[PDB]
């Protein structure tokens, strides 16, 4: 049911969208979340996922952290969809402004390889402060399973396209 991506890979689709509206739209098994270690959806991604979600994806983080404790970097879990897909799979990637290990990110792509198919965001991107153009070379060398990726900025998503 994913419609208008471009193929970049066998495996990876990309396409210039709002994921919250794609989610939505497409209704996917398995969203992805650009997550911290604390599950505290604030801003970016996490932040408009939860505000479709009316705050019940930050009620159940909540719990899900008082019960088993923060994440690793490079780490994720699997959590109620909601509204948006099935699952949500929370992945959290290094941030660069928060002074975590770039290394890391290939970790953190590797969460995806235990799902066939995912609806997801570029990792470490945005407000985590990575390049965005190394983001989308380590999700295609390390993600095997079908990803379609959902840019938000259209300026963002012809110099991904151009330069890939
Ligand atoms: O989409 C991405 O590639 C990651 C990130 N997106 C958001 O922070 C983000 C924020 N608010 C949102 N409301 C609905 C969807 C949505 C996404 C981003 C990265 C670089 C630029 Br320039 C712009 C946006």
């Amino acid at each position: 049911s994913f419609s208008g991506y471009l193929k970049l890979t066998d495996n990876v689709y990309i396409k210039n969208a709002d994921i919250v509206e794609e989610a939505k739209k497409v209704k996917p098994t398995v969203v992805v979340n650009a997550a911290n270690v604390y599950l505290k959806h604030g801003g970016g991604v996490a932040g408009a996922l939860n505000k479709a979600t009316n705050n019940a994806m930050q009620v159940e983080s909540d719990d899900y952290i008082a019960t088993n404790g923060p994440l690793k970097v490079g780490g994720s879990c699997v959590l109620s969809g909601h509204n948006l897909a099935k699952h949500c799979l929370h992945v959290v990637g290094p941030n660069v402004n928060k002074g975590e290990d770039i290394q890391l990110l290939k970790s953190a792509y590797e969460n995806f390889n235990q799902h066939e198919v995912l609806l997801a965001p570029l990792l470490s991107a945005g407000i985590f402060g990575a390049d965005p153009i190394h983001s989308l070379r380590v999700c295609v060398d390390t993600v095997r399973t079908n990803v379609y990726l959902a840019v938000f900025d259209k300026n963002l998503y012809d110099k991904l396209v151009s330069s890939f």
